[PDB]
C-alpha cells in the first residue's frame, strides 16, 4: 500500500462532474473543481484544468493526471507549512500517508487548524492522538473515513486498508 493505492480506496473514481459528500463539483479522484453552485463554472475549471473541451468528461488517464499532482501539491503544501512541516518530519512513513490524506481532502489550513492532535501526533501519543482527532466535524461528516485515516495514525500500520 502506497498514498496513491490509500487515496484511491477513500476517493474513488468518476469520469463525470459529481458532487462531493459537501455537495461541490467533483470530478476523477477527488479533484475539488469549484465551490460554486454552478455546473457552468464547473464546466469552465474542467476544461481550464485539461486542457481541453471536456464537456462535463474525462478519460482514465486525465484524471490519473490530475491525481498526480494534486498528492505532489498536497505533499509540497506540508513542506511550505511551519505548523505541518515539523509534524510530517517527526513521522514513520505509514503515518506521513495518514497526514497527506487529511491534507488532500482537507486542506493545509484546515489541517494546520488541529492544533492539539499535531501536538500529540509529533510527542507520538497515538492514543492520544486519536481519541482528539475523533471530536472534530470531519470525524462526524465523514466517519467511515476519518476511522480508517485515525486507525492508521494510531497503529502505523496499513490495517484499515486491508
Ligand atoms: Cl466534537
Ligand atoms: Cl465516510
Amino acid at each position: 500500500m502506497n498514498i496513491f493505492e490509500m487515496l484511491r480506496i477513500d476517493e474513488g473514481l468518476r469520469l463525470k462532474i459529481y458532487k462531493d459528500t459537501e455537495g461541490y463539483y467533483t470530478i476523477g479522484i477527488g479533484h475539488l473543481l469549484t465551490k460554486s453552485p454552478s455546473l457552468n463554472a464547473a464546466k469552465s475549471e474542467l476544461d481550464k484544468a485539461i486542457g481541453r473541451n471536456c464537456n462535463g468528461v474525462i478519460t482514465k488517464d486525465e484524471a490519473e493526471k490530475l491525481f498526480n499532482q494534486d498528492v505532489d501539491a498536497a505533499v509540497r503544501g506540508i513542506l511550505r507549512n511551519a505548523k505541518l512541516k515539523p509534524v510530517y518530519d517527526s513521522l514513520d512513513a505509514v503515518r506521513r500517508c495518514a497526514l497527506i490524506n487529511m491534507v488532500f481532502q482537507m486542506g493545509e489550513t484546515g489541517v494546520a487548524g488541529f492544533t492539539n492532535s499535531l501536538r500529540m501526533l509529533q510527542q507520538k501519543r497515538w492514543d492520544e492522538a486519536a481519541v482528539n482527532l475523533a471530536k472534530s466535524r470531519w470525524y462526524n461528516q465523514t466517519p467511515n473515513r476519518a476511522k480508517r485515516v485515525i486507525t492508521t495514525f494510531r497503529t502505523g500500520t496499513w490495517d484499515a486498508y486491508k
